[PDB]
């Protein structure tokens, strides 16, 4: 039966000692540990994955003023737990159906507890899958009304990760702050960037040989908050626009895939503008 | 068997791979290697062929294969594929793609004659010494930009060189001296996603947290740095490279990255198509 | 209305002007072509894709001479005609589910004419996607008949592929000369090979840091028939031999799926005990 | 700042970390990196700590890391991340490997000292003496194969190396010369996926129609070949690579692979592991 434990703090001494002092005074079997120090932000990360040989609720109760002398931010859960997740989407159903079917095959290990949408397109889709869909359109007069009910729907559902799986609605900066760093967004990258309508046409144009993607944080920031993770795959002049459009959408799903892995298995910590992922 | 390789870009239309291997048969060759691509975007096709005599008066092939380019409006060429093509390098105070270019050249990947080294400053002469490879220091200063061109221009032209490779070579060629050397200088550059301007682009890499360090070689053109692309690679990194730890990381892509491109050009893989390249494997 | 090619043939003087004279006689655009000479095995192979500006039943039918002249196995398939595959299963989903997925999402564009195994276990999901499903079971005393129902089946669904997704049974010589080259084969592979019991056991002992698989052709030959796909997963230490199983699965999936779509492209070759497979 | 690296293996039980930790803390080191790894089918725990002093009695250090060590049955060490390991090479008439980390450590890629160049034959004493590296040849013939060894193994020893690399050492060590450098030699070779045995792999390879070539670096054993896995490296080929294709592709692939493990163990991220190995990246 695990537990992991994850943490960040200001990097200072003693920081170590204090945590595994605390899994040996509670008689726990360190699983896996991972330690990462920034000396730029000068920031400490831990992920410790333990089990005890009643044990860690103490442990938990005595982590409290080892966390506010170091002023960590921390959370220990049950690995056995599934993290509650809903997923937005709208009319590109590939995203989506790649998650179904990680889901599915027991690879991603969460609970979906809805998937909600701007569009009535992929209900069989959920339909397929024993899973609550509900459709909340958009109109011009509505884009404010819209956003309360999903984010009321989140809210309610106890879920405490949204997925954009290709949900193509600009979230307003209210709604980005209220999931800041609680949602993952995914979209298509280039080398050089392309920016303006028909990008896979630009990509084309320009010869590229490589399309790539990038999943990252929503924040109410300026700029796209921060890079969860970035995959290319390599392309040639034979590809066609429709072409590297199917690769950038293959791209897409392997990219969000492995962030949402990657948060349902707290290996992501925030780290500033930037993140630390542990394999 | 004694090869050569034709290499042909036309307009598309119907007929060429035909007439091409058609004259080919005439002469007794066999054909070792054949790819071909039409771009009904550009509307340019492409063909590129290995072949060697089987019992060949290649200067009576050439006068052969006239009518045929003609017809076709064809520009094109066939190679000796034993001779090594002559190149001459330009680079400045970064030792490393130069030096990664020696290393390839001198235990045999890159088959060519590298006819001399150029730079704005001397440090690279003893690199150069060490290898037997004649180099020249022409060094600029605010007003001489254009006569330091016409300098290495100069050499570029009693060398006989048919390729510039610009090994980091950090001063921007000026329309004249990029015009001159069209479809024939390769450059070098670092590249991110998503793109840095400016200053240490290596410390925004950084601040941004990028998963990705990449580079580009690309045809020299006037548009700095933007010329059509031949090759591009990226290699993982992660949060725990330092701005510095990412900048060696990104040498060594542009490493990769030119050496991959230089021996695309002098295996006459690489065609030009407008904006863009067609790069056969 | 596109048209596929692929022809292979001793290598012999005017194979390519009279393959692009016929093409250019019946006013076909080429839109791929892809052409490979083998000096060792002295076989020449060609994959065209093209399209006519009645044409084509007259290039099909004048192809005939020059086939015979040059000695060349050849086809010429339309390119919107869904290749008919029969998929066998055992108790292992990993295979079949990513095929369905795949087939399901459109990347694989094939029809399914039925799901055939030795045990009752993927009935369910094989109702779920609309396809037939055949249980034959296995006893000591009726291997050879067994095998006679699932062939039968083969014979009268017109199938042109049989995909052997970890279907655990081994094949009788006879069935496997009577699948010759029309069946693929997926197994794990290592560097180094292990062989017999537990095999990611045996590769977690000795520390490898990759794990791989391989997909095949069946032949009656003794060792495996001709290589069609090989892929390889970096691991580490940290890898529990559950956990290397896992990665093999995963390549197994993609190595089974990158060789069935090579086949039902018509880009692979026979190449004496050897493939050629064009990009 | 001036870093140090603690690396340790012991049976695993309770408390290490904290012991280890605990001594740091108390001699103000800031610990910049802690990998940790705990094997429990081997019922080995691992340790590498990377630090520096922040106000450093390193040897006062030492001293009082032993009751920690006896306690809990560890082997380690506490080495000074700017010193230079001290390695041998051994080459036969293959130069692909000595010359790619040659020109790595010219580079600055790997930071060793090479105390030495050895060879059963004369072939690579220009590219020793190139760059200014002692170079011994040491001839072998039928009846000299444990006077030959002993030669050699006494200049490992007299130059004080901690690590000999096998860059395509073409002699088989004896059990002898393998125990004396246990834990301390890297050897490479080529690996195929199937495995292919005996004369021409390569033919072999190319027969079989692979679609992959790769190599494997092993401390060395008794055991010819075999022996704890560092690293492996694949890269991918296909039906138009000749043997002869194939086989510069796995030298290249050597290359990469022996010098991924020659970085490892300079950077005190490979240990022993019974049959395997560990290595943090």
């Amino acid at each position: 039966h695990q537990f992991v434990l994850t943490l960040s703090c200001p990097s200072a001494a003693g920081q170590v000692a204090a945590v595994v002092g605390l899994l040996d005074r509670h008689r726990c079997y360190v699983d896996e540990l991972t330690v990462f120090d920034d000396d730029l932000s000068a920031r400490f990360f831990v992920r410790c994955v333990f089990h005890a040989t009643l044990r860690v609720d103490a442990l938990r109760r005595e982590f409290e003023p080892i966390a506010e002398r170091f002023r960590m931010q921390w959370a220990i859960h049950d690995v056995a737990a599934r993290p509650k997740v809903l997923i937005m989407v709208s009319k590109l159903e590939h995203c989506l159906a790649d998650l179904l079917f990680r889901w599915k095959m027991g690879e991603l290990k969460m609970d979906i507890v809805g998937i909600v949408s701007n569009h009535p397109d992929f209900a069989p889709l959920a339909a397929q899958h024993g899973l609550p869909f509900r459709h909340f359109p958009i109109t011009a007069d509505t884009k404010a009304q819209q956003e309360a009910q999903w984010l009321d729907v989140f809210e309610t559902s106890g879920a405490e990760l949204v997925i954009l799986a290709r949900y193509m609605q600009v979230l307003s900066p209210e709604a980005s702050a209220r999931l800041a760093n609680r949602a993952i967004n995914i979209h298509h990258s280039f080398l050089p960037g392309f920016k303006g309508a028909k990008p896979y046409h630009q990509a084309h144009a320009r010869g590229v040989k490589l399309i790539g993607a990038t999943a990252h944080f929503v924040t109410d920031d300026l700029d796209e908050g921060p890079i969860i993770e970035q995959v290319v795959e390599r392309v040639d002049h034979s590809y066609r626009p429709e072409q590297l459009l199917a690769v950038g959408r293959d791209v897409e799903c392997i990219t969000l895939a492995r962030a949402v892995k990657a948060f349902i298995e707290r290996r992501v910590f925030l780290n500033g503008d930037r993140t630390v992922v542990f394999q």
